[PDB]
Parts: C-alpha cells; sequence; structure tokens
C-alpha cells in the first residue's frame, strides 16, 4: 500500500540523451536510429529569439555548424532539416542503445513522466499532467530545452513531449515530436499568455477512489446524483465536465471498491461545497488531479 | 522555474536489477560485481515467517535451490552466506553493467530514491525521506521487497536502502545494504509498531525557501526570533529543534534570497500559529518536509 507521484524508469530514455550545440547556445537532443531531435532555436543567437525567421536562419548553416556530443563521443552531422518546431539533424552513426519507440501527442489530463537534462546530461525524473490549457507545471532550468516526456507501455517508450520553452507565470510549453506545439504557442520570446486552467475532474476522482482503496474512507456518504446534478455544481468551481466515458473508464476502480462512480461524484459534490475543513487525503490538503485512472490502477493494482 | 519531487534517472540501478526465486517465494535482487543481495527472507515459505530461525533455514538450503534471472538469462549460484539480514548470493558471472557504487546508511531526513520493481523488472521510480521514526512512506505492493534506495553523487551509485516489509500502519521498513535495519525492526511477521513522527524542520525551511525562490512571499513578515524561543514552540507542534548546523547548512539559501534562516523561522513560527488560512505554498496547502537543503539547491540552481 502507500501512494506515491511515480515516474516511469528512465533508462531507455537516459541512453538517447545527447548535447546538441550551434554557435554559443548549446541544449539538449534525442538520438534515435541515426537522427537527432531538438528545438529548432538552438540555431538562434540571443538577438534572434525576439523574431526569428527560421527558414533565413537554417539556409545559413552548414553540417558543420552543429556540434553533437554523446558523453564523450563526437557524432557527425551529415544531414539536417526542419519538421515545424523541431530540427532533425541526420548524423553517421546509428544509436545502438535506440528502443523500441514511437511518436505520440497525448491529449489534457494525461499524464506522462519528464526526464529533465542539462548539457545532454540527465538531471532528474518527475511526473507531471498536460494541463486543460496545454501547459505543464514543470521544473526547468536555463539549458533545459530538448528535454523529453515519456510513457513506457509494456518495452515501447512512447514519446510524447519535447521542452521548448517557459511562459511568464512559469509554467512550460513545448511540441510532440512532430515538432507541432501543445497549445497556442510559438517559440520565439514574445509576450504569449496560458489560457484559464481547470481542474481535470476524472482524474481527481480515480485520487479519491485511490484513498478509499487505502483506507482513506471520512469523506464517503450515503447520497447519489445524477451526471447532469454533479456537472452543473462543478462548473461553477472550475472543474472538467464528466461524461459517460469517464464514469465508464472508472469501472475498474468502481468495482475493486464497491463504490458507484455517481456514488463518488455526491462525495466530490460535497466537498466542493465544504472543503476538508482540516482533514487530509492521502497526504494532501487539496485535491489532486495529476493522476489518470490507469495511473491509480497501476500502483493500486499492478 | 517550477518545482517538483524530483528523483535521480534510474538507469544505472535498472542494470542492477534481478529476479530471486527460492521455493514458491520470488523477489527482487540487486546484482553488482558477482554477488547478488536481496532480502533474506526469501528463504521462507508462507508457515515459516511468523517465527523464523534463519540460521536453521539457510543450513537446509543448497546452492541450486536459488533460481536467480537477469531478464531472459538465468545466473548460476555458486555460494551464499547471510550478512545481518541480507542474502548474498555469489554467482558465476558478474555483472558487466556493474556501476561505480557504495554503500551508505542515511540519517533521518536525509531524501533518496526508490526504484520500485517486480520479479526484477523495475516499475516506477519516486523520491522518499526517511521519517524520524526511521520508517519511509513509501508505495509497495506485495512482491516489492529487494526494491533499492539510492542517490547519485557525480558518477557513483550511493545505495542506502533495501525494502523489507510494509508495517501495520501502511508505512514501510528496511536496511541498508550491510543488512541492518533502519529502526527497531525485525524481519518475521511479529506486531511491530513505529513511534511517533515529526516534522522534519530542516527540510521545511528549505522547502520555504524554494517559495521564495520561485515567487511565493506572502508568509514572509518583518519579525525575526531566537533559536531558542523558535524551537520553545516547534516542541509543543511536534517539530524537530533546529541547530546552530541546520542553520548553517541553510546559508546557501539565505545568501541567494537575502533572507536570513532565523528571519524565516519567525515566519514559520507564525504559520504554525496560525495556519495558513486558504492560502497555498508552491501549490501545497500543507507545510512540506522532504526536500533537504540540497534537494532544493540542486533544483532551484543546479
Ligand atoms: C522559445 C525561445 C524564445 C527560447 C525560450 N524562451 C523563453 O522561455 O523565454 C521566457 C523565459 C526566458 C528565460 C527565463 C525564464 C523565461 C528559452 O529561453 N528556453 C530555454 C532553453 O533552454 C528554457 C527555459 C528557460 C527557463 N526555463 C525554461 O524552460
Ligand atoms: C518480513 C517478512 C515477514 C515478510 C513481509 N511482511 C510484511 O510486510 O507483513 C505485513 C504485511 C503483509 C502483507 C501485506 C501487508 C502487510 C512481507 O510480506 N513483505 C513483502 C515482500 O515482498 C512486501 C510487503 C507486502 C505489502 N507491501 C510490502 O512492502
Amino acid at each position: 500500500s502507500g501512494f506515491r507521484k511515480m515516474a516511469f524508469p528512465s533508462g531507455k530514455v537516459e541512453g538517447c540523451m545527447v548535447q546538441v550545440t550551434c554557435g554559443t547556445t548549446t541544449l539538449n537532443g534525442l538520438w534515435l536510429d541515426d537522427v537527432v531531435y531538438c528545438p529548432r532555436h538552438v540555431i538562434c543567437t540571443s538577438e534572434d529569439m525576439l523574431n526569428p525567421n527560421y527558414e533565413d536562419l537554417l539556409i545559413r548553416k552548414s553540417n558543420h555548424n552543429f556540434l553533437v556530443q554523446a558523453g564523450n563521443v563526437q557524432l557527425r552531422v551529415i544531414g539536417h532539416s526542419m519538421q515545424n518546431c523541431v530540427l532533425k539533424l541526420k548524423v553517421d552513426t546509428a544509436n545502438p542503445k535506440t528502443p523500441k519507440y514511437k511518436f505520440v501527442r497525448i491529449q489534457p489530463g494525461q499524464t506522462f513522466s519528464v526526464l529533465a537534462c542539462y548539457n545532454g546530461s540527465p538531471s532528474g525524473v518527475y511526473q507531471c499532467a498536460m494541463r486543460p490549457n496545454f501547459t505543464i507545471k514543470g521544473s526547468f532550468l536555463n539549458g533545459s530545452a530538448g528535454s523529453v516526456g515519456f510513457n513506457i507501455d509494456y518495452d515501447c517508450v512512447s514519446f510524447c513531449y519535447m521542452h521548448h520553452m517557459e511562459l511568464p507565470t512559469g509554467v512550460h510549453a513545448g511540441t510532440d515530436l512532430e515538432g507541432n506545439f501543445y497549445g497556442p504557442f510559438v517559440d520565439r520570446q514574445t509576450a504569449q499568455a496560458a489560457g484559464t486552467d481547470t481542474t481535470i475532474t476524472v482524474n481527481v476522482l480515480a485520487w479519491l477512489y485511490a484513498a478509499v482503496i487505502n483506507g482513506d474512507r471520512w469523506f464517503l456518504n450515503r447520497f447519489t446524483t445524477t451526471l447532469n446534478d454533479f456537472n452543473l455544481v462543478a462548473m461553477k468551481y472550475n472543474y472538467e465536465p464528466l461524461t459517460q466515458d469517464h464514469v465508464d473508464i472508472l469501472g475498474p476502480l468502481s468495482a475493486q471498491t464497491g463504490i458507484a462512480v455517481l456514488d463518488m461524484c455526491a462525495s466530490l459534490k460535497e466537498l466542493l461545497q465544504n472543503g476538508m475543513n482540516g482533514r487530509t487525503i492521502l497526504g494532501s490538503a487539496l485535491l489532486e488531479d495529476e493522476f489518470t485512472p490507469f495511473d491509480v490502477v497501476r500502483q493500486c493494482s499492478g
């Protein structure tokens, strides 16, 4: 028993992390087969990041402008092209540590692990969710661009995120591995703001089930509600509305605890109207929304 | 910027995890050079765990009673001995993925990463602290014994924890890698309880500094206090007393923010007397004590 913010083991990804230098700008790249993927703003100087023309900036470079280091080994760039907001650097050597992988775009509310890296060197791993406003609440310093987010599906690494930038509110924005931004953001140092965030309701319910599984039951009650009555009050507190797909997704957790989904919604509805009043749930005094139903099952059943 | 519960990258440890089977009991082992380390209760049947005599149980086994699997490969046990609460299985093959390592015993209040494993297979990584009562608030299911806790110091893995058992309160207990338990616990299925836990004060202060570094300043005030006045009120709320060593350890964070340690203690003293009143700090509505001063520096400066 117990419940922790748990990330995927990062070994398979650590072997793909490289350092990419172009000019006086160094950041991280992802080396899979004979391609290195990295954020395209590695080709910008400090002055270019204000209003860059990446097509111009790229035509003025040659393969030898790109320094790629995999630990102690230098990799020879033999070709380069731009795909949306990423750079694809073709290199002479295929990465022998290339895992089975795919590129997936995730949806708001889903979670993934982040391997934070500096100078091509893995520094830490943590778990986060893609917010409904397409930002992530990450932990990133200067030099972290090119760090990647991933899930592991059996023996297959699903890459879903490459880090690019921090917004003025201190939250983080990036792309999928095809270079398409999550959210309405661009890779230039302009003033862009995220839209308003909402709480991921299906994830809160999943976490309440994790609490029951671990012996926290004080918030339960005998009432029930309907999808429409719940959604009416959820709107008022900035909670995502709940659908029948969500209810179905919570099925396994309903079965294991014998508490129906709409039963648990009545508890949630009560917690929203009255608060926790100095009580905690799984060691927290706020409602946690960064665990999916699948995360809970994975941790509370295996 | 940002602040997350961040674990060390686990790749170097994933390569040392093996499956150890003896009888109908399977758990995890740690394979370094030509020794596999695992909890000694792998030699117990379901009936033996109530009052085991491990010296008797061990003399009745031979090397071939021990099935050791490193993925698909079987390892031949060529010798076995018991060191306190661990088993040392000598095998014919040295682990080629053996990192630079050492065995260290940590102190209450210090943090480490845990690689949770099942059947020799790494399942997840998370960060925790050794509590003042020598338990950890982990997340572990049946089959997790032999999972290890570690820190990474440059290129060197410091192993500090091997998991053995869950106590009735749902918290976890284990040994260092020499087989000596943390806390007054024994590896038999008796009724043992942890002593009362306290809050790790130096860690709370470190986290308040992380909050200031990230722009949360609402709890600051102009007062100051002395070590003795602070410690007087801290005792009443079950907080560890604060020493001059702690003050010195918080120096780098005091320097970076321009707020003296005893200045921040007055803020803490205020938060203990009055609470947060619906405000949060770094996304939490409780005071967090599982980040050391070193964790904060590592994440907020690099
Ligand atoms: C998209 C390009 C214009 C470059 C990008 N811009 C950007 O974040 O500007 C706003 C900003 C700048 C500096 C500090 C705090 C906020 C940029 O600096 N990326 C960094 C590259 O490693 C990563 C950033 C650095 C802080 N944490 C991160 O995640
Ligand atoms: C020290 C020996 C007697 C064996 C040990 N005893 C023990 O925890 O009994 C109390 C108990 C038992 C079952 C379930 C919940 C609580 C034991 O079962 N270890 C398990 C070996 O993988 C790991 C445990 C299992 C739950 N989570 C863990 O961390």
